[PDB]
Formats: C-alpha cells, sequence, structure tokens
C-alpha cells in the first residue's frame, strides 16, 4: 500500500545575502544578529483549487541546515573569530553592531565561526514558536514531534540560530543558504474538471 | 538520505458519468465504447513558477483502476451481460450503439460485466501511446518501465479499456471512477522570492 | 487456466527467388544486396469481422531464419565466396552489381557464403524499424522485448540481413526461404451471428 | 520446439436470448427444452485461402459452459424451481410447453435451477454426435478423446444440455451464454503472394 | 573468440569555454544555462569508404562526465554558490542572465557548485532524445539500454545537464571538458582495393 | 576501468584471385609461389586528423589465416597434389612455373594441398620482417610479442606462406582470402572542432 502512504520527505532551500559593514573601531567587537525559519519563504503559493505548491495537508520540519558561504577572497586580512548558537526558545541576544564581547561564546550549543573566508554550517532540529509568552518546545523525538497545518501564507516561525561575527576593517559578505528537511503528510490534491 | 530520494508514489482519481440510452430493439445487442487515460484529467495546472500542481519532473503510471459504479436500483429488470477488455495497443473496436454481438467476449483479457446494478472493476498496467502508427508497448516490468516527462497540458494518452454493454429496455447509467497509481520522480519545486 | 492464456507461438514462411546475373568482368567483384522482413508478406488478410488470418491483437518476432537454397547444380564451376551480415539498424551497404571488394567481410556478424551450390542460413533476432531517423533498437532480451500491434497491411519492417555474393561467369540462382518465429498475444476472435 | 507445437487452447463464446412465455395455468407445469452445441456458431468463416477464421486443421471440445443469465428483476414473484441435465447421447425429452411434471428432476446429472432471477450454469465435457442411429460416445478421458476436422460450415453437433423451467404467471427471459473450451491442433495457415 | 566479439568500450572528450559576464546587480542573482551532448562533437567524419572515424555500426553512451575547470585565480573575491542538476527529459529551465533565485537548488539531482575558483563535476547516464513531444527515457539498466546507429553527422542529442551559477562582480570563466564513456558494437570496416 | 583499457582485438580480411595457367607438360611439375602479409592491404587510409581508418597507435598480428577457395568444379579432372609451408624468415623458394618436384613437400611445416576443387587453409602466427639481412624472428609467445607502430602506408611486411601447386592440363583458379587476427593498442582518436 505504497500509494496510500501519505508521507513525503523532501528538502527545500533558499539563498539570501548577509553583510557586515566594515567598522573602524580598534579593539575587538562583535556584530550580533539572528535567524528564524519560516516555510513561507520556501514554498511559493500554488494555483487554482490547490493553494500551495506542494499538495499536502500537514508538515513538520525534521532538520534545518544553515550554511554560510563566504564571499571574501581567501587573501583577505583582519581575520576574526565568532560564534553561532542554537536558540530553541525564540529568545535571541539583542541585535547589535559592535558589542564589546561575543555574547554567544559560552552557550552550550556554540560552534566557532572562522572569518571571513571560511565556510560554516549548523545542522539541527528547529522548534516552532507555539506561544511567544511561554516559549515552550519539545525535546528531540522523531515519533512524538508535533504536526503542523501547511498554510499558504500564515505559517508559524521556526526558531533556531543566533550569531556573533567579529567586526573587521573590511566588509564581510556572505551568501547564506538555508535548507529545511521537511516531512509532509496527507496528500490532498484537488482536481476540478475541464 | 530519505530527503534526497526523488520518488513519490501516489493515487489520483476522477469521476465522470456514462449512460447507455434505452433501446427498443428486441433481440440482444451491445453498446460498444472505449476509454483512454490521460494524466491531464487528473492533474490541474499549477501556479507561478511551478506549472504543475505536483512539483515533479518525471512520472510513469504503474497501475490503473477503472470502477463502474451502477446508478440503477437493484430492482431494475431486463438485466444483461457484457464485457470489458484491456486494450494495450490503442486499437479499439469501433464505437457502436447496437452491435448484434459482444465484440469483446472472446478477448483473452475479457472480464464479464453484470448489468445493470452490479459493480465492475478492472485493475491493470496501461501503456502510453508512443507511436500510433506502429502501436508498440513494453511488457509488464516494473524496473524497466519508461519514464515520461510530466507536462502541464500536452501529456500523452495511456491506453487500456474497451467495453461492450448489452442494451436494455431501460436506461443504464453509471458513475465511472478512474484511479491512476502514479509514480513521480525528481522533485523540482521552484521558489521565487518575495 | 490454459484456455485464458493468450499466448501462441508459431512459425511462418515464404519462399521467393533471387538471381545474380552472370557478369563477364575478370577480377573478383561482389553483388551487394539486402533483406528486410515484414509480417505483411507472411500473413494474408482475413475475412469479415476478423481483418487478419490469425485472430490475435499483438505480436513480436522472436527469431528469423533466412535460408538460401541453391539452384545451381553441384557440378557448376567458377565457384566464389561471399558474406552475409546481420544489420539491426536498417543501414545497409548500398545495393551494387559489382563492388570491387566484399563490403561485409569484416562485419562482426559476418558469416561466410560458399557459392554457388551450397546451402547457407542465418538465424537471429531481427529488430523493428521504430524510427528511421535515429534507428534505435533493443538488446536481445526475451522478457523485455517490445510488443507490436498486428495490423492488416501497414505492419512495420523488421530489419536484419545484408549480403554480398561474389559474381560469376555463370548465373547463380537461389530459392530464398524466410521463416519468422512469431509470438502472438491476446486472442481477439470476433463472432458475428447468422 | 515451442513454435512447432501445433496445439492451441482457447475459449469461444456466443450469447443468445431465451424466453418462457407466461402461462395462466394454475398448478405446477414445466417448459421442456434442450441445447446442442455446434462450433459453426462460434467460428465465422475466414477469407481467401484460409476458409476458417482460426488457421487450424483439427479440433476437439474439451469442455462446455452454459450460463443462464436472468433478465428478470430480483423483485419478481411466482418463483419456481426447475432442472438442467447433461444429455450425452443426443436423446432429449420432447420439447414441451407445460408438462405436468419436471422430466429431468430424477436424472443423475440433474442440477436444480432457481427461477426466475437467479444465475445458473453447467460445466461439462459434451460429446459429438457421431452416429445418430446408435448414439455412442467416449467416456471422459483427455488423452484418448477423438480429434475432429475443423470445417467451414458442416461441423458436427456436440450434444449436452436438457432443461425444464417451471412455468410462471410472468415472462421469464434469459440471456444464455455458451462457452466452448476448444483445443485446436495443426497450424495450417496458407500464405498466397502479393 | 575475442576477435569476433564486436564490442569496444572507449572514452571520448572535448573541451570548450564558458563564461559568465560580470554584472553590477547588487542582490543575489543566477545565470541559468544548460548542456546537451551529441556524439557529433566527439567523432570527426572519417574518409573514403569508412564515413566515420571509428569503424563501428552501433553505439550507446554508458556514462557522461562533465567537468568545470575554473579559470579564475584562487584569490578572486565575491564568491558565490550555485547548482547543477541532471535533466533526463530535455526540459531545461529557460536560459536566463540574472534570475532572482537558483531554479535548480531544489532538484533531487542537484549538486552544489562553489564559485568561482573551484572544480565541479557530474557523472551520470544521459538519455537520448527519442521523441521531444513525449520526452520518454529508460531507467538505468545496462543490459536493456537501447542501441543507436552511429551516424556521420545526424546523430541524436543526449540530454543531461542544467546549471545555475550565481552572478558576480567579476567575470567567471571556465574550461568545460565533457567526456563520454561510449560503448561501440559491430565492427564494420570497409576495405576497398589499391 | 574498461574504457581506459586501450586494447582491441579484431579480424581483417581481403580476397584476391590466383590462377595456375594450364600447361601441356606430361610428367608431374609444380608451380611454386609465395605470400607475404602487409596490413596496408587490410586497412584503408583514414581522413582528416585521423590518418588511419582505425584510431589506434600500435598493433601486432596475433594470427593469420590463409584460405584457398577453389573455383574449379568438383567434376574437374587431372587432379594433383601439392604443398603449403610456413616461412617465417622471408626466405621463399624461387617462384617457378614448372619445377620438376615439389620443393616444399619435406618442410616440417608442410601441409598437403588437394587440387583442384578442394578447400585448403593454414592458420599460424606470421612474423614481421625486421631486418632482411639477418632475418630474425621471435618464438611464439603471446606476452612478449613485439608491438609495431600502425602506419598509414609504410607498414612492414609480415612473412609466412610458401606454396607449390601441381600443374594441370586445365586451369586451376582460386579465390584466396587472407584474414589477419590483429590486436590494436592505444586509442588515439583526434577530434578537431567544427
Amino acid at each position: 500500500h505504497p500509494f496510500t502512504n501519505g508521507i513525503f520527505n523532501t528538502r527545500l532551500s533558499r539563498t539570501f545575502g548577509y553583510t557586515i559593514k566594515r567598522t573602524t573601531v580598534k579593539t575587538p567587537s562583535w556584530a550580533v544578529d539572528m535567524m528564524r525559519f519560516n516555510i513561507n519563504d520556501f514554498l511559493p503559493p500554488g494555483g487554482g483549487s490547490n493553494p500551495r505548491s506542494v499538495p499536502f495537508e500537514y508538515y513538520r520540519i525534521r532538520k534545518v541546515k544553515v550554511e554560510f558561504w563566504p564571499c571574501s577572497p581567501i587573501t583577505q586580512g583582519d581575520r576574526g573569530v565568532g560564534s553561532s548558537a542554537v536558540i530553541l526558545d525564540d529568545n535571541f541576544v539583542t541585535k547589535a553592531t559592535a558589542l564589546t564581547y561575543d555574547p554567544y561564546v559560552n552557550y552550550s550549543s556554540r560552534h566557532t565561526i572562522t572569518q571571513p573566508f571560511s565556510y560554516h554550517s549548523r545542522y539541527f532540529t528547529p522548534k516552532p514558536v507555539l506561544d511567544s509568552t511561554i516559549d515552550y518546545f519539545q525535546p528531540n523525538n522523531k515519533r512524538n514531534q508535533l504536526w503542523l497545518r501547511l498554510q499558504t501564507a500564515g505559517n508559524v516561525d521556526h526558531v533556531g540560530l543566533g550569531t556573533a561575527f567579529e567586526n573587521s576593517i573590511y566588509d564581510q559578505e556572505y551568501n547564506i543558504r538555508v535548507t529545511m528537511y521537511v516531512q509532509f503528510r496527507e496528500f490532498n490534491l484537488k482536481d476540478p474538471p475541464l
């Protein structure tokens, strides 16, 4: 009964730019920022009786992969060191241009970022923001993970990555590619006549 | 690597009516007709950068199920007996209103049809019409079955069912539901920004 | 369920003459020619509601046997040596009366022909000419071999034999008997009343 | 040597109507009738050099299946009970409109017939009428069963079914489908030129 | 019988340039293009009685290897990230200079391309374009793969690679080397005298 | 790594006539002659950037087969007996019209020739003529056999067969077919653009 099995696992991606304007400040400082993941940016609206480009009723993000592809040449100087941390409760360190320290260096989920010409990636299970007042989430567990309704445009944000890049005397530009490993359930294709 | 596996098996259906107008002819006669299957009638066009409602590049019909759901009450008289046969080369018996015999009764692939209040179904692997001048097709073999490009509106006809219903003194109406067990390959979702 | 098994294997033959007019040319030369096989020449049209002499819907040629039965007496002189080659892509060497060499001698599928009073035969799986622009064909494989619609008069050519007979000072006449080992499928006998 | 094996097993059918006009008679009475089977009604004449639609020289009927498909609605009243019996010697009870008893009820080969909306079928080995003066026939034995010449129109009758339907206050119409499981031997296709 | 074995496996290559003109556009954009493979570009015409440089009658492409050899120095900046995807049905994304997204990123057969000084290659079984109206092709299966006639100049296109390179502020030039792993069959060398 | 294996074994042939004019001499006499084998006569020149019809750099003749196909009818008289001998050092008995004895009858490598209507063949490893002043050659040994450069027209002679046919009162004509079992090495196909 393979044809009645309503599960479909796939991968969705999008790439956007991110830049850290050069600063003249002498001593070490960090640019603090963060990322949320919303399936709205990965699934275009559909057409006709099928509102969404993928004909499924439910979904759940199994894993998220964030890749920082450096634009800077491998000959660039004033190299720095930063951090990326997994934030599962939607509580990120306030966005900042030049904090006097790396706010994420001590996080348990911290990974070191080498700048400005190195690749860097994080792979983890993000969590949906179910209630921003309590910010609760499920422990990692594939079989008990909540199912979400696949919407056309009002999808819920999935939370996960905070970063801190050390500022430089030169601009540091990246091409960030986010990939969601989604699991869709319940085929629901509508087929109007003519 | 489940998320990179580009195969997806699903089921698609559509229901249309079919009627056999009552005839006054005395002696036994048969209404001869036939059916082709085109995925155009099962997949609505998509929207935006995704031309088709299912984001896949290739496909192949593994199986087809044709169901004749009788409309006539189980109390109807002048019951008759007909035939349904699998036609894999696109060569059907000429459509007729009252042939003096059942043209399909002797076909090897013939199944008996009880009229007019009984259910009847056929399940088989249809074949695409690759060249109507030679009408050639593949023997049944799951791993060597040809892959076809999934098109928006110019899809190729898949051939398969010829029928012969015995005429009656009363109208014999059916609701025909065709179901295609399709196998899609190569996820190709396009995701334009904004 | 032997009676519902729609397969029938049989053998079909036809015999026609072939002559190589004597030439006066001194030095060795070869008469180049070729053969195609079309089931049209093996199956006469049928009658009534059954268009073809054998009541089957599909067919496929499993094997072809070409026999050259010499007419010349075993006492004839100016004996020569030629070649026969299997051509599966419908690309034969141009027909010629006296080529200065045997164009088929080097073909991998070449078999030597002893002239003019010897028997010679070839046995192989011919291939249908599906598209003369690309000339593609299937490797030998009984279970995946394409099925073809049995037509009354527009059947497709099956390709296979090229020959080169060395010219002689005497006429060399043969009786060529071609035998097709065909496999028919799907009994479809129509039985009109009276 | 499958291609030289001159045996071919197939199934042939034909459907004709049969009605039992309503009678006003009070007490139980039976309509007595009978059936013979002649391959003439199953094989149309051929064309050209092939006199018969199936190119075989000999044949023998392995089995015969007689199916009574009721026309009457399942809501019809004055239901009755009759009998069908296998007659292998061509000696049937005289055809009658309203015998005062069921003449076949005691036959060893008798099967009960439920009227008028039930299906009824018999499956048996019929016997050819070789000499109507002695009426002799072979015991059932597949390997010693006589072979018969397949003729165009003078084929011999095969004998087998006698019936007795109880009369009713309403008409009882049936669609009778007879199926012969024939075994053909000796392929004899003629293939004239041009 | 090694000398009568008409199979020969070899490798054929050709190298051509490909450039992506620099663009001034700010935000990420991609240059979309595609590649087809035709043996015409790998086999020069022959001479005399042997029309083609390799004396074989049939062939089939077992594998294709596309290599992108970067010209840009490893010190070049504005690095980007693109995609290459295997297109087996001859349906490529429309050629474009600066699409606002990478159209191939989500394809199942997608591989990431690092620009502009990295090597990148794809290795796969391409498919011949047998009918551009239906675009059907065989699943990968070495023993059932279609054989094609080796032509001098009218060979059929084999389809396979679509690409999307991210645009840059600098020119990105490559030397593309395509290698076909071909299997030839049936030696057919002609040897005219003198 | 089958595609990088530069070895290819094939068979090359050519047929030419040979006649022994009738003589009136009474007593037994023999016509002495000889044969050399040069690949020049088996490989036509190529075209364009590929000088030779087979795109290989080296070669070596593994075996040579010389076949004498008699032209004389099997009813011809004055039958005779001759000899054929393998000459590996390029030193043949002087060509003669009517030697008073068979000069090759005592050679160790001698085989008897039956004339004039019988077939006769020799199969052996010929040797290249490396230096006609010393006439040295290698013992038979497949793995140590010298490799030769495949040239367009200046190829070296391979030596091997001396013959002595007994003269007759009638002409004795033959069709001699020489076949070289060659082993080619190092694919070297050149592929100029356009």
